[PDB]
């Protein structure tokens, strides 16, 4: 269907990047813990990732930190 950049969603945690990514109307996602410095729970970044263009029914990655 339609294509859509992927948002920044660095820093969010995981209900507020998918509430940020439905806007875009991204609402498939695939998730995976990575070791960061950010607190845990917090997204350090998505494959694809921000700033690529995609179909909106792409799955997105959303990897985030624990810590």
């Amino acid at each position: 269907p339609a294509t859509k950049d992927i948002p920044d969603v660095a820093g969010q945690t995981v209900d507020v990047a998918q509430k940020n990514m439905n806007v875009y109307g991204f609402t498939k996602f695939s998730q995976a813990s990575v070791d960061s410095p950010r607190p845990a729970g917090e997204v350090t970044g998505t494959n694809p990732p921000a700033g690529t263009t995609v179909p909106v029914d792409s799955v997105i990655e959303l990897q985030v930190s624990k810590g």
